[PDB]
């Protein structure tokens, strides 16, 4: 009950900033997550015994792939912690509870392959979940872990709070399917600009939480340049493996996934910042003004990829 996690001084300070990197020490990541849940939610939100057992089972169900791994899960959870901490009064108790868990679980059992590759391979998950294939799997895996003896961190919720929190998590995890982000953002953009955006309207809140999920999921583009540039290597390591696996099915992959087309990456990065990242953090910042540091960092990284193209690095 009276047992806080405490971090060394430098982490205690920098964990509060959007651009925090969780570090190369894997054994500190469970503690960093519990710290964030205690400050975001409270010491009371979860039985520590049950939370620790949940965290360790989630970690076991992330695979040893270059990007869609345990480090990504915790990184995406930290970006949500920082949004939630800078927007204290906008979010219910259930939402703070659900959203940190959803971010931790949102890529559970990822194999390093897109929804597209599962469909072309004719993977069994693609027959079972014809859209948002991996994300429906990630939610399926979150529910399975929650039902292991000892792992039900929501045990002290009432029956209807429990239904609400699993519904928050389901929607939050489905929204990390980037194919859905484009229309979600367009709708939020119209709503904000015509002044119809209403955070008491559940369907509106759902959309705002979806955009928060995309912003957290993409948050490697909001880090200091050296972190963003080194993370891009892991992201492309997966893309190029999937490219190779497309060529093995006798499909020419898109250039982004072709390791023979590495020279095209810096221009690919501009496309990605201008069509996905910048607009995501721009709309987020219009809806949640204190998340402006994520947009400012994203703009700095765009300017760094511009320098790469101009051979200034
Ligand atoms: C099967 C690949 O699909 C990915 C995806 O669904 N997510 N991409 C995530 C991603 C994250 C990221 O950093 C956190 C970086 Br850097 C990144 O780099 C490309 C991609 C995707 C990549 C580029 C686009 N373009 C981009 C150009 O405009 C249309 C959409 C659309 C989808
Ligand atoms: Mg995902
Ligand atoms: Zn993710």
């Amino acid at each position: 009950g009276l047992m806080q996690f405490t971090l060394p001084v430098r982490l205690c300070k920098e964990i509060e900033l959007f651009h925090f990197d969780i570090g190369p020490f894997e054994n500190m990541w469970p503690g960093i997550f519990v710290y964030m849940v205690h400050r975001s939610c409270g010491t009371s939100c979860f039985e520590l015994e049950k939370l620790c057992r949940f965290i360790m089972s989630v970690k076991k169900n992330y695979r040893r792939v270059p990007y869609h791994n345990w480090k990504h899960a915790v990184t995406v959870a930290h970006c949500m912690y920082a949004i939630l901490q800078n927007n204290h009064t906008l979010f219910t108790d259930l939402e703070r509870k659900g959203l940190l868990i959803a971010c931790l679980c949102h890529d559970l059992d990822h194999r390093g392959f897109s929804n597209s590759y599962l469909q072309k391979f004719d993977h069994p998950l693609a027959a079972l979940y014809s859209t948002s294939t991996m994300e429906q799997h990630h939610f399926s895996q979150t529910v399975s872990i929650l039902q292991l003896e000892g792992h039900n961190i929501f045990s002290t919720l009432s029956s209807s709070e429990y239904e609400q929190v699993l519904e928050i998590i389901r929607k939050a995890i489905i929204a990390t399917d980037l194919a859905l982000y484009f229309g979600n953002r367009k709708q939020l953009e119209e709503m904000y600009q015509t002044g119809s955006l209403n955070l008491n309207n559940q369907s509106h809140r759902d959309r705002v939480i979806g955009l928060m999920m995309t912003a957290c999921d993409l948050c490697s583009v909001t880090k200091l340049w050296p972190v963003t540039k080194l993370t891009a290597n892991d992201i492309y390591a997966e893309f190029w493996a999937e490219g190779d696996e497309m060529k093995k099915l006798g499909i020419q992959p898109i250039p982004m996934m072709d390791r023979d087309k590495k020279d095209e990456v810096p221009q690919g990065q501009l496309g990605f910042y201008n069509a996905v990242a910048i607009p995501c953090y721009t709309t987020l910042t219009q809806i949640l003004p204190p998340t402006e540091p994520l947009l400012k960092a994203c703009r700095d990284n765009l300017s760094q990829w511009e320098k790469v193209i101009r051979g200034e690095e």
